[PDB]
């Protein structure tokens, strides 16, 4: 066996629908990428390197 059952919880980051650029505010820079899909997976990176956490809400993700 091998299957992984992903479902999603109550509550995530809850993104509006539509086509916008996501501004992520990393410390003190500003950083913006085309879609919540990219921003979240850059974001989480930046975290790693800033020693950082990512904090989505919205059209906003902070590195806290």
């Amino acid at each position: 066996m091998g299957s992984s059952h992903h479902h999603h919880h109550h509550s995530s980051g809850l993104v509006p629908r539509g086509s916008h650029m996501t501004t992520v505010k990393l410390g003190d820079i500003k950083v913006t990428f085309d879609n919540p899909e990219k921003a979240k997976k850059y974001a989480q990176k930046l975290a790693k390197i800033y020693q950082l956490t990512v904090h989505v809400h919205g059209d906003t993700i902070h590195v806290k």
